[PDB]
């Protein structure tokens, strides 16, 4: 309908990402693969760049958008 719940929307992309990245097989897998798979399930470069930072391993936009490229 009218009411889009972007926010919401929004945190459950990057609470999502989180929670994969902080998977431990996933956790071994390279940064470029993870940047990848958060790409093809809808986040931003911005929310990827994010979900780094919250789990300790943060990563500079311009990394994110190198691998996207
Ligand atoms: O998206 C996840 O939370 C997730 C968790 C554990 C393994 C895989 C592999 C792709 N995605 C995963």
């Amino acid at each position: 309908g009218a009411m889009w719940h972007t926010h919401s929307e929004r945190e459950k992309r990057v609470s999502n990402a989180v929670e994969f990245l902080l998977d431990s097989r996933v956790r071994r897998t390279p940064t470029s693969s993870k940047v990848h798979f958060l790409k093809s399930k809808g986040l931003s470069a911005e929310e990827i760049c994010e979900a780094f930072t919250k789990v300790g391993q943060p990563k500079t936009l311009n990394e994110i958008k190198r691998i996207l490229s």
